[PDB]
């Protein structure tokens, strides 16, 4: 039942920043949690969270290698890692996101 959102982000080129996104969800698929990626790449921001998403959420994950600005995540668990990691072990971010095990923003 559990719901995730994501964001994603690589200041080179966009295709690290979407194969981050693509992989968190096929994994997200795969494990059977909900999720939702917002990427921010170069062209600007796409796949725009809400605010009503982000209430709602159990937990946030960004994938970045540039600072993303967490304003909005404020009172979320919220797990901050490099955009290889959302590339390489997509999985181990989404259990270690809903194991809980991760602070408060």
């Amino acid at each position: 039942n559990a719901k995730l959102l994501a964001i994603t982000s690589c200041p080179n080129g966009i295709a690290h920043t979407y194969m981050a996104a693509e992989n968190l969800q096929k994994a997200a698929d795969r494990l059977g949690v909900s999720i939702k990626v917002e990427t921010q790449g170069g062209i600007g921001v796409e796949n725009k969270l809400t605010e009503e998403e982000i209430r709602e959420a159990d937990a946030i994950i960004i994938a970045a290698d540039r600072s993303v600005n967490k304003d909005r995540f404020i009172g979320k668990k919220l797990l901050s890692v490099g955009v290889q990691d959302g590339i390489r072990k997509p999985e181990e971010l989404i259990q270690k996101a809903l194991n809980g095990d991760i602070p408060v923003y």
